[PDB]
């Protein structure tokens, strides 16, 4: 029983324009079918309405991969240190940039004219979450098996954009993945990071 599906630190404010932050690739295990995914963006907690949000993945199995979504697919290995970002220019229009740093590589996607949901620009985040697999139409949904991993996984240098100013993260709320009534990570905050060890 899946309880909470999202780890990590949740701002909420107004205008948001760019949240970004460089996240290590973990090693994971529990199996194939065991997974778990690091990512950033913006809205999707008090703001219902669309999800402006890049990361990646790490299967129990070593296998990884990469995505951005209001797609999945750079080549990603345990250590890697993976830039990602979001920019929301309007309600209805922004970006997703995911940058392996290590290998070099530099993937890019623009968004404009996002008719099937709008942004509120309310709610910037660094999360770490226990994913949705749905399937059978749109019906059947179930929360993959959470993988372990390590080490923790850091969002560092961790920036937030308002009305084009800065935004710390001292205000922001904590949330962890909890199952069977148990915490399985441990997020903390602190200056520009946002860790998150596995339990």
């Amino acid at each position: 029983t899946v309880e909470s599906n999202w780890g990590g630190a949740i701002l909420i404010g107004s205008d948001f324009d760019t949240v970004s932050a460089t996240a290590n690739v973990p090693s994971a295990s529990g199996g194939s079918s065991a997974a778990g995914t690091a990512w950033v963006g913006i809205d999707g907690d008090t703001c219902q309405t669309a999800i402006l949000q890049t990361g990646f993945d790490w299967y129990g199995d070593g296998t990884y991969d990469a995505w951005y979504e209001w797609e999945v697919s750079i080549t990603i290995s345990e250590g890697d240190s993976i830039q990602m970002s979001v920019t929301a220019t309007s309600d209805t229009s922004g970006s997703a940039t995911l940058e392996n740093l290590t290998t070099g590589q530099k993937v890019s996607k623009s968004f404009s004219n996002e008719s099937s949901g709008s942004l509120c620009r309310t709610n910037a985040e660094f999360i770490i979450e226990d994913f949705e697999e749905c399937n059978s139409n749109g019906s059947d949904c179930e929360f993959v098996p959470f993988a372990s991993f390590s080490p923790a996984v850091e969002f560092t240098d961790c920036s937030v954009t308002s009305d084009g100013e800065s935004v710390s993260l001292d205000d922001a709320q904590i949330t962890q993945v909890i199952i069977n009534n148990q915490d399985v990570t441990d997020c903390s905050v602190s200056g520009t990071t946002v860790s998150c060890s596995y339990v």
